């Protein structure tokens, strides 16, 4: 109860910033997450024995893939922590509890392959879940881990609070299906511009939580340039392996996944920042003004990718 987690001074300071990198020491990531839960939620939100056993089961159910791994889970949870801390009064106690856990769990048991590859492969998960295939798997895995003896971190919530937090987590994890992001941001863009956006409207909150999840999930593009660039290597290592597996099924992959088109990466990154990243953090910065540093970081990184094309790096 009186047991805080405490980080070294550089981490204590930098963890509060949107662009914090969690570092290469895996054995500190659990404590970094607990630290974030304690400051974001309170030292009473979770029984420490049950939270620590939840964190270690979640870690075990992430695989050794180049990008969609345990480090990504903790990184995405840190971005969410930064959003919640800079927007203190806007979120309920249940939402703060649920969203950090949703981020930690959002890619549980990822295999390093897109929904599209599962469908073309004819993977069993694609028969069980026709859309948001991996994302429904991730939520399924989250529920399974919550139901292990000793792993129910939500046990001290009332019946209705428990149903509300699982519903927050489910929507939050489904929203990380990027195929749903485009329509979600268009709607939010319309509602903000016509003035109809209303954070007391549950269907509006859902949409805003949806965009926060996309923003945390894409946060690789909001780091300092050297983190952004080195993370892109891991992203393309998964994508190119998937492209290799498409070719094995006798399907030419899209250029994004074809390692034979490495050359076009800088131009592909431009389209991505223009089509997805910038619109995302722009609409988020309109709805949640204190998240502006993410939009500034993203634009800085667009400019770094522009310089790569121009041969300046
Ligand atoms: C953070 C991040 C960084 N990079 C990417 C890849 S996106 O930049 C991209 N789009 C294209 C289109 C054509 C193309 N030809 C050769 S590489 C390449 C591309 N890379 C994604 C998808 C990303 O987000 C995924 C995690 C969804
Ligand atoms: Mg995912
Ligand atoms: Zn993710």
């Amino acid at each position: 109860g009186l047991m805080q987690f405490t980080l070294p001074v550089r981490l204590c300071k930098e963890i509060e910033l949107f662009h914090f990198d969690i570092g290469p020491f895996e054995n500190m990531w659990p404590g970094i997450f607990v630290y974030m839960v304690h400051r974001s939620c309170g030292t009473s939100c979770f029984e420490l024995e049950k939270l620590c056993r939840f964190i270690m089961s979640v870690k075990k159910n992430y695989r050794r893939v180049p990008y969609h791994n345990w480090k990504h889970a903790v990184t995405v949870a840190h971005c969410m922590y930064a959003i919640l801390q800079n927007n203190h009064t806007l979120f309920t106690d249940l939402e703060r509890k649920g969203l950090l856990i949703a981020c930690l769990c959002h890619d549980l048991d990822h295999r390093g392959f897109s929904n599209s590859y599962l469908q073309k492969f004819d993977h069993p998960l694609a028969a069980l879940y026709s859309t948001s295939t991996m994302e429904q798997h991730h939520f399924s895995q989250t529920v399974s881990i919550l139901q292990l003896e000793g792993h129910n971190i939500f046990s001290t919530l009332s019946s209705s609070e428990y149903e509300q937090v699982l519903e927050i987590i489910r929507k939050a994890i489904i929203a990380t299906d990027l195929a749903l992001y485009f329509g979600n941001r268009k709607q939010l863009e319309e509602m903000y511009q016509t003035g109809s956006l209303n954070l007391n409207n549950q269907s509006h909150r859902d949409r805003v939580i949806g965009l926060m999840m996309t923003a945390c999930d894409l946060c690789s593009v909001t780091k300092l340039w050297p983190v952004t660039k080195l993370t892109a290597n891991d992203i393309y290592a998964e994508f190119w392996a998937e492209g290799d597996e498409m070719k094995k099924l006798g399907i030419q992959p899209i250029p994004m996944m074809d390692r034979d088109k490495k050359d076009e990466v800088p131009q592909g990154q431009l389209g991505f920042y223009n089509a997805v990243a910038i619109p995302c953090y722009t609409t988020l910065t309109q709805i949640l003004p204190p998240t502006e540093p993410l939009l500034k970081a993203c634009r800085d990184n667009l400019s770094q990718w522009e310089k790569v094309i121009r041969g300046e790096e």
